[PDB]
């Protein structure tokens, strides 16, 4: 199956002044981001505001991104839904419009009953029925749960489950996942630029990083430094990405990411309600996280 | 606007052996539950597996429940979605098929950015555009977040926001909400039978209780004892509902609730994947929580 | 053994300008607090800054309080240490200087290994070797842990373990503890004034309340209203104590409590380092919590 | 001031069958551990059961360890107490019996009031008054709190605060601390062997690792591989230390560590109550974590 190693920005969904998906701005942004040596794009991931899109919007976004992308760049499409059957259908439909692989977030509304066995069954079914490879996706900042290690190890054995994006930032956990799945075809990607160097050191083979929407060359440079054994230079660059990374993830989220996109000359624009614009104090804090690290 | 005081079971969604909504079993269960002096039914709440239904299923369930209900029983319909615009549309559509009021869960996927201001704006918009009264719904066991008190107080002032269901079980918080909204038309309902007596003592005026799907007469009796000042008898009954309540909520959730429904002669049946059947050990623990408190 | 029902303030330790224990101010405060119909005093509890005192100070504080107290008021002395053997020795020494009962906080530094069995063994040993009755004390805001219900139930069977102070504010948990220990001589006290009415409703028989250091008559009035079935008046008073209670506990802690003591004419004075004075903003917020509820 | 870079085991306190400190077994263990190229010993750290020792035992343990140690090995002594004044006195007394530096755990009982300012003031005072260099110590598994980054950065400026041991395992946080204190004389040590390689990659210069009590050569080898740029071999070794490290820290704690010490031929022996022996199931799980990684 495919090779998912490398760097991807999880791309945003631009909206118009009336909250419609702005496909013109989407295409413009993607053409700009195309200049960086990314493996591809993560589309309708958390940073894409997928919970705020209709079924049909979610599908058409994947379809349009496929058209604005080179054939040899990998389209990793967010197809995860709460129900297993809905996830199957979304995964099939996204494959049909050209997704190379399906990145499937853990169901999480019923967190108390999302046991290892439940999650194993969910992902096994999706992987069984998906015409494209499946990538597991654990993101406790949004879901309140880690996909358990025992479940990851079991799932890594499935022929159609090719890797995972872990956004939790626990490199002891990530190291253990790499180690325990070493006999399988199973590639681990970091879910943020803040712990990317450490992830590479522990055996992860790339990153899906919101920060790459604005510092794409720097995140790719970090990958290069890690892959060529330049760990001292990698350290220095990694250090300077920590605060800007926190700014567009844990601190200010997608509103922070879109604001910084605006300031860098991309179309950031509005989020969909209930997400709101940053307060002036938040804007200033966001600015400082970039300026004090030499990026703005 | 309506008076929402009283007891409601948040009704389940029965499914067939092929995971389709079983409307026959739904109607049969509702006719049975109709015998208890509930204020009404909460439909497509958390216990209804609403995240696992399609838009259309969610709507048709509300429509069918309205048909199987007396006109003077209150249909409180779960219309909450992640996006504000989707919530508006679902709320309008549910009103159109006969919902008396809309119970609107807090958006929660982007928990880090669900500030008081964001949630205020979300609920204000929905309440502005809803043709039926809005009931706030805070359930941190599923969402990972409490609707903040300051937001509740602000929202209580809206003419079209008539109350709240709090499932968090913090009676200091609930007491404070009652106290701070005392000048408004704003009725608080407990979200579980485990803290119902204490909620009444603090000024809540009812409960939406999963446990009422199986111990409806007992939950209604508890209401009666609290409303008539029989606090000593209320205490004894409340004590005996704690473990059975924990069993069908925090311990074993909807799978536990549906299993106990089966054992009591209702149609419990299967959950939709990814929810799974109880393990034999879990079944036994569930059984013990009911038997040791004299209910089975 | 004794009857521990009723209200107690957990008294502070006054310090001089040079951080020495101010026994003169201690005696003056206690004589003032003696006017309220408390069951007694909780001495060297969390609000007494016991972790900041030497062994000898902790003992001499209990000794001096005993001298400044009526013989028929109950001295409940905080004797809990991390180690079981140290707890035994402190409990014996405090008994020797006149403590009526020992209130024993859960060891908590090694929280990951403080299992039910470990805590059962700890309290069983202390109760075995203590010449005075033992009161369990669970306070997760300071310890990060709840004494587990199964451990409480087992321990309630010990002839020398006569009750518990629970500060966690979970009235479902407290209701369950009352219910499961109903066959034992085991009295439950709430650990704060914020959930006192609900605690009484669920079968607790009193409260150890930091707030009683400044609103002693009001907390005692609340007890009276609960014990005489005046639940409607109890509700109104309970509502008005919630914010002032939060102010001197979860919001501003002992520095908040001592500041309000100053403002009410008691000696509040300084805490021992590392505790610090309130910032001006914190002072103002503290003031507002009291003034907006009609107490200042 | 000293150079604290390198590996240290935080040594245990052996106890006799009657719970007395077994200084004979302590000396025997230390002589054995002396064979590894550690920088020194961490004495009366968390793994030493310091909360369970008397003042005098804590002091005499440091004194005896100093006697059983080479003059050129660094004695890093745990002198942290809840109160600032007690910490000062313990730090001075430990210096007097030969400690090279004082490792000072964050006060944590009053966690809600342990603000950055409070912790800054606490450590500034201790560092002002200590005749030996101070090492900050953050260990949220035991304290429930992280020493905040802003406080660490401020404190790193003090001439007598020479570094920190962080046990929290968050390499984004550790990377940020290294980066923000880069202009100061301030050395960061990892607090466990599970994230040691990643810590080195991010700019930490050593580790205080419970695991080094039993796999001292392996932890030192890991240091060597990181310091010589052998990251591929470092990865493989780091992977194999993760589960054994979890076993003697987060899973089974000091009882697990002492049991494995027994099995490796050291004196592990009993913990002080309330710590208990492992259950047979826990013993078996501990065994498996070592055997499945090739260490036993
Ligand atoms: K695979
Ligand atoms: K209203
Ligand atoms: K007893
Ligand atoms: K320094």
């Amino acid at each position: 199956k495919v090779d998912i190693a490398g760097i991807y920005p999880p791309v945003t969904t631009p909206f118009t002044a009336t909250a419609e998906v702005d496909y013109g701005k989407l295409e413009e942004n993607l053409h700009k981001l195309g200049t960086f040596p990314f493996r591809g794009f993560v589309v309708q991931g958390s940073n894409g505001e997928f919970p705020f899109l209709t079924s049909s919007e979610r599908l058409e976004v994947v379809s349009r991104v496929r058209q604005a992308m080179p054939k040899n760049r990998l389209l990793l499409a967010g197809s995860g839904c709460e129900s297993t059957q809905a996830t199957v259908e979304m995964t099939v439909s996204m494959a049909q419009v050209g997704a190379d692989a399906a990145m499937v977030v853990t169901p999480c509304y019923y967190r108390g009953r999302m046991s290892s066995a439940a999650l194993i069954h969910h992902y096994t079914k999706v992987a069984d029925l998906s015409p494209i490879p499946v990538v597991l996706y654990s993101v406790p900042a949004n879901t309140g749960l880690d996909l358990p290690v025992d479940a990851v190890v079991t799932l890594s054995q499935h022929p159609n489950i090719v890797g995972m994006k872990d956004s939790g930032g626990d490199v002891t956990r990530i190291g253990l996942i790499v180690h325990k799945t070493r006999k399988q075809d199973f590639q681990v990607l970091a879910g943020s630029a803040g712990f990317l160097m450490a992830s590479y050191a522990l055996g992860a083979v790339g990153g899906v990083c919101a920060l790459a929407n604005v510092l794409g060359a720097q995140v790719c440079q970090l990958e290069r430094l890690c892959c060529t054994g330049q760990w001292e230079d990698a350290q220095k660059l990694q250090h300077r990405l920590i605060e800007p990374n926190a700014a567009v993830t844990r601190r200010f989220g997608i509103p922070g990411l879109k604001k910084i996109m605006d300031w860098f000359g991309y179309y950031g624009g509005p989020c969909r309600a209930p997400l709101q614009e940053l307060s002036p104090a938040e804007e200033e804090a966001l600015r400082m996280d970039f300026t004090s690290n030499g990026w703005l």
